[PDB]
């Protein structure tokens, strides 16, 4: 499995050295794919503060520039594990990842659904968890929408007008997990 154990981050995977999951340290591990083994980066914290800004696609790190948009670096593959999102698993689960939607405005930037859109980021999450080929209609003002997860885009049914969607996780550092975890 992909997934990072969430018991392992918190009170103890009982399943020790034998559960399917990954154990790490951190809810998200980025990682280069060089010849045919995953490779852990060195400055993953910087990696995920750039990952998690939706306004940023580019992060150089070390002598490598990451795309994420397509998910290399330099050429190569990369990736990021992650703890389940936090819609799938009670609030309880403090380690678990939340993710935000967004969608570019006419001004260039980013807005979170929400922040108007009749809904919001655990809407959307769920929706796109419980079914990611789905298509979510939703208002804003007086006008209509249709949210399209495979294409990640949002478009108006009067106007045919289309708006790019991002979803990227919330930001937590090193040393909040470990505060997280006292
Ligand atoms: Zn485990």
């Amino acid at each position: 499995s992909e997934e990072i154990c969430l018991d392992h981050l918190c009170k103890g995977c009982p399943l020790n050295g034998s559960c399917s999951k990954v154990h790490f340290h951190l809810p998200y591990r980025w990682q280069m794919l060089i010849g045919k083994t995953w490779t852990d980066f060195e400055h993953m914290e910087t990696i995920e503060k750039g990952y998690c800004n939706p306004g940023i696609h580019l992060c150089s790190v070390g002598s490598y520039t990451i795309n994420f948009r397509v998910m290399s670096c330099d050429s190569f593959p990369i990736r990021r594990l992650s703890t389940p999102s936090s819609v799938t698993k009670p609030a309880n689960s403090v380690f678990t990842t939340k993710w935000i939607w967004y969608w570019k405005n006419e001004s260039g930037t980013w807005i979170q659904y929400g922040e108007n859109s009749n809904v919001d980021s655990s809407y959307l999450e769920s929706l796109y968890q419980s079914c990611p080929r789905g298509v979510v209609p939703f208002q804003a003002g007086s006008r209509n929408y249709e949210l399209s997860f495979q294409g990640m885009i949002q478009t108006n049914i009067a106007s045919k007008t289309q708006k790019d969607v991002i979803r990227r996780p919330t930001f937590v550092p090193q040393w909040y997990v470990q505060q997280m975890k006292r």
